[PDB]
C-alpha cells in the first residue's frame, strides 16, 4: 500500500459533491521523473444520471470514502519486475471524482448541484507538487486510462504552459493516453439520444461540456469553435493541436468503443464488417502517431494493469516502447521502435492480447 492519500490544500477544488479532491503519492528521493496518472471510470452529463452515479459509484464522485492509501500497480509499481519502464520514478495517482472526462472547471453552487472541477483539480495537484519535489523535476509524464486517457490529451499541454508560466521551463511535459482515444463512428445500431444509453458519445458529451463547463485545448477550440468544443474530446482531432509529445496506447477493438457503438459479443456478416472495420479506421487514425501502440485486441485499459508488460507488438512489449520513446526525446533508433500498430484485422489475433 505504498501510494499515501493527500487531500488538496485548497479545499475550494473539489470531487463532484463538494468534498476536496486530492492525490496519492509515492516519491523517489533523486529521481527527477515524475508519473501522474488520471484514473478513468465514464462520466455523467445530467442531473438524473449524476445522481443515479451518486448513488452507486461515489468514490467517482467523492473522496468522503477514499482510504488513506492505494498499491501502485502496472506503471504505477516501484518494483522492476512489474514496471520495467519507470519503476523508480515519483509515482502520483490523482483519483476520477468529477465526472467530466478531466474537463471541468465549475464549482457547487447556487446553480449548480454538483462540481466538475477536472481540469483545475488536475491544475492543484500541480500547483501542490511542486512544493513536494516537482520543482526540481526534468521530465512529468501526464498518464491516464480510459476518461483519464482523453483526459490527458485535454490537459496535457494546459500542464506545460502552467509548469511555463510558473517559471519551471526545464520540467518536460509529455502525455501517456491509455485507451482514450475514441471514434465519433456510426452506432451497429443506432438509438436516438432520448435518455442515458440511446445518447451516442458525441451528444454526451456536448450536454456534458454545457454541464461541466468543460474546457479544452486551446488550439483545438480555435479551429472548431464555439457549440463545437466537443471535437477535442476525440483523440483523432484534438491529438494534431498537441504541442506536447504524446504516446498514444489503444486497443484496436477498445471494448467501451463497442459498448458505445451498441456492440454486444456466431458473428454474422454485418457484424464481422462493422468489427474489421472499426480496426482499419482506428489503425488509420494512427498512421501518422509515431509514438503508439496499438494491440488488435479485444480488451481495455492496460497502463495499470499488474500484467501490462504481457503484451507485445511486433515482438515489443510496451514498457520496452516506452523505453524507446524516453531514448527518442534525449531518427530511429535500431531494435527499439515507438510506432507499434497491429495490421491484423480481427481481435485476438495478437497471440498475446489478454486472455480475460
Ligand atoms: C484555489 O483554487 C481555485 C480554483 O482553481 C482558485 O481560483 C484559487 O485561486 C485557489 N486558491 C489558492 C489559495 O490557491
Ligand atoms: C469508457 C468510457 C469513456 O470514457 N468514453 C466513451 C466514449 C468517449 C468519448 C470521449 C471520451 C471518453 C469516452
Amino acid at each position: 500500500e505504498d501510494l499515501r492519500l493527500h487531500l488538496l490544500l485548497n479545499t475550494s477544488v473539489t470531487c463532484n459533491d463538494g468534498s476536496p479532491a486530492g492525490y496519492y503519492l509515492k516519491e523517489s528521493r533523486g529521481s527527477r521523473r515524475w508519473l501522474l496518472f488520471l484514473e478513468g471510470g465514464w462520466y455523467c452529463f445530467n442531473r438524473e444520471n449524476c445522481d443515479s452515479r451518486y448513488d452507486t459509484m461515489r468514490r467517482l464522485m467523492s473522496s468522503r470514502d477514499w482510504p488513506r492509501t492505494r498499491t501502485g500497480t502496472g506503471i504505477l509499481s516501484s518494483q522492476p519486475e512489474e514496471n520495467p519502464y519507470w519503476w523508480n520514478a515519483n509515482m502520483v495517482f490523482i483519483p476520477y471524482c468529477s465526472s467530466d472526462v478531466w474537463s471541468g472547471a465549475s464549482s457547487k453552487s447556487e446553480k449548480n448541484e454538483y462540481a466538475f472541477m477536472g481540469a483545475l483539480i488536475i491544475q492543484e495537484v500541480v500547483r501542490e507538487l511542486l512544493g513536494r519535489g516537482l520543482s526540481g523535476a526534468k521530465v512529468l509524464l501526464l498518464a491516464g486510462s480510459s476518461a483519464g486517457g482523453t483526459g490527458v490529451l485535454l490537459n496535457v499541454d494546459r500542464v506545460a504552459e502552467q509548469l511555463e508560466k510558473l517559471g519551471y521551463p526545464a520540467i518536460q511535459v509529455r502525455g501517456l493516453a491509455d485507451s482514450g482515444w475514441f471514434l465519433d463512428n456510426k452506432q451497429y445500431r443506432h438509438t436516438d439520444c432520448v435518455d442515458t444509453i440511446t445518447c451516442a458519445p458525441t451528444e454526451a458529451i456536448r450536454r456534458g461540456i454545457r454541464y461541466w463547463n468543460g474546457v479544452v485545448p486551446e488550439r483545438c477550440r480555435r479551429q472548431f469553435q464555439e457549440g463545437e468544443e466537443w471535437n477535442c474530446f476525440f483523440g483523432y482531432k484534438v491529438y494534431p493541436t498537441l504541442r506536447s509529445p504524446v504516446f498514444v496506447v489503444q486497443w484496436l477493438f477498445d471494448e467501451a468503443q463497442l459498448t458505445v457503438d451498441n456492440v454486444h459479443l456466431p458473428v454474422q456478416e454485418g457484424l464481422r464488417l462493422y468489427i474489421q472495420n472499426l480496426g482499419r479506421e482506428l489503425r488509420h487514425t494512427l498512421k501518422d502517431v509515431p509514438a503508439s501502440f496499438a494491440p488488435a485486441c479485444l480488451s481495455h485499459e492496460i497502463i495499470i494493469r499488474s500484467h501490462w508488460t504481457d503484451v507485445q507488438v511486433k515482438g515489443t512489449s510496451l514498457p520496452r516502447a516506452l523505453h524507446c520513446w524516453d531514448r527518442s526525446l534525449h531518427t530511429p533508433l535500431k531494435g527499439c521502435p515507438v510506432h507499434l500498430v497491429d495490421s491484423c484485422p480481427w481481435p485476438h489475433c495478437n497471440p498475446s492480447c489478454p486472455t480475460g
